[PDB]
């Protein structure tokens, strides 16, 4: 009635075909698609010989996007990528102790320039004696998420990265002040986020914690989404227990995890290695973490701020730095 | 040996606890999500009350970022678009006719001015006889796929789109010359996305026809991903057969659909209505058809260029135009 007819071929066979072997099949799919045997053969062991399907499979679904440019046509860039590095720092400088604070910072301070990382991200920065973190400037450009309060983050970047823009998210489920912070540039023509964060503290806070992480990874989906060739780098203190960590977004790793996962380089917050805080026993924990996503597929994983300070006989933090190098 | 250690709370219940009810199930999901019983409600009666995997879900699922962005934090922009539409009309003029082929592309230039809207695809234009078309530069801004070729497709906008970048992209895996046609710009502070085709011809090339399609359908993919709360609009001359459409994205609808599937308006290639060409038997397709993603959720759907030429008595084209008005 109202469905559409078709043009007549004169020179046309006058009746189509219409039940099918497998060898048959494939031989259909090839004569359909246009496409050869050998790729009918992939589709066609995926769901279980469902012609039908395999057609909707090809034209439609999104994981033969690839084959789908190849059957019609037949930024950076490999070889622009190898033979670059990108190094990427983060530490929690445990502002909130007064304890030698001064002393403890300039040995921060030393420490940065003789790592000399491109991207250092840190956690719990105080005003008090900030003076000698302020003298980066001379390496870096310094960025404060919230500048004002009892503590907050900071991401300081090598001069040569171009800064588009930054953000700070304030956790509503917070009660610490805890950010999500947003830095959005470039290195040359490279496109680079930074997300920096001090996820909420303590064991108990694991519902706020939680929730913030994968608040987290939904805004590095985003990003990812919307910046292909991008790097992302998201991570800091982020106080994770490892049977707290989400489903992370395909495309994204834990930097220490592709390094190798090395026992060596695991704890970042060690209680029995670090006496700068004291228990009755022991604790240890990966609270210090680095994902990332982009053209970099390798990466060295390493800590810092390991030694002991030889003025004040302290660490310079609680927290291990951990120092991630990308390359390809 | 290389577990984490947790930090001791000595004023703590000494004693983690260790199957369950269902009620017991949604106090213990309002428990660690510290959302509430009404809500885990929704997730625990998707799972089959499989309470482990519905906090993997709530915390790492896609589909429930929303509320999580909910859990941590409690462009346009609905106000601003109601009130505004958008007209697109498509037409396949039938260039390679050269019957009255004057007579008929100032019929088309009078019909567009009549009906006058804001942006227009055009098929099958040639170089011959092509001045009332490029006249319409005085209210329109004029992007031909291919000029230099025996025939080609056009995309003209109002003057006040501005238009950022124009892009062809030459299908390999045809005979004819076709293309997609891309534009990339802006209506105020509202990014657009035009992209205009005309698939290869004829029912023996669906294999060529079905594989551009899908093609095309990748692109719009990429770019609804890549710009959110852009109007993209995708069409033309696509010579498809309804079982010939393969899966769309989501957010992606035909506009003929969506203003209610009018039988009056369905068909854009008929030949018992449209003498142009004669064949032995009449023969009637949805040829011409227009698919959009954005924030405007409403469409009226009409078809144009109905009217015969009165100094030649024919048709203007042997299709019909459609013509498309997007609102909110």
């Amino acid at each position: 009635e109202d469905s559409e007819v078709e043009i007549e071929i004169l020179d046309e066979p006058e009746q189509g075909k219409l039940s099918m072997s497998d060898e048959q099949k494939l031989h259909e799919f090839a004569i359909i698609t246009a496409t050869d045997e050998a790729f009918a053969q992939s589709i066609l062991q995926d769901v279980d010989w469902d012609l039908k399907k395999a057609l909707d499979v090809f034209y439609g679904s999104e994981a033969f996007a690839e084959a789908r440019s190849a059957a019609v046509m037949g930024v950076m860039t490999a070889e622009d990528l190898k033979g670059f590095e990108v190094s990427v720092m983060s530490w929690n400088i445990d502002g909130l102790d007064g304890r030698s604070l001064l002393t403890r910072m300039k040995a921060v301070a030393h420490i940065v320039k003789n790592v000399n990382p491109d991207i250092l991200f840190l956690q719990e920065v105080v005003d008090r004696d900030l003076a000698p973190i302020d003298k980066l400037q001379s390496l870096y450009k310094i960025y404060y998420s919230n500048k004002g309060c009892q503590y907050y983050t900071a991401i300081l970047v090598s001069k040569m990265f171009d800064v588009e823009k930054h953000d700070v998210i304030h956790f509503q489920n917070s009660g610490m002040y805890r950010t999500l912070q947003i830095l959005e540039g470039s290195i040359g023509g490279l496109k680079v986020f930074l997300l920096n964060t001090h996820l909420e503290s303590t064991r108990e806070h694991r519902p706020q914690r939680c929730a913030q992480f994968g608040f987290c990874m939904d805004k590095v989906r985003e990003i990812i989404a919307q910046n292909p060739g991008a790097l992302v780098f998201f991570g800091g203190d982020l106080n994770l227990r490892d049977e707290e960590v989400s489903r992370v977004p395909d495309g994204v790793k834990d930097a220490w995890e592709a390094a190798g996962s090395d026992n060596k380089t695991k704890f970042t917050w060690d209680t029995f290695k670090n006496d700068n805080k004291q228990g009755f026993h022991g604790a240890k924990m990966r609270f210090d973490r680095l994902y990332w996503s982009g053209p970099l597929d390798k990466v060295k994983f390493t800590l810092e701020g390991r030694q002991r300070i030889r003025s004040c006989l302290c660490f310079p933090s609680d927290h291990w730095a951990i120092n991630a190098t990308f390359f390809a």
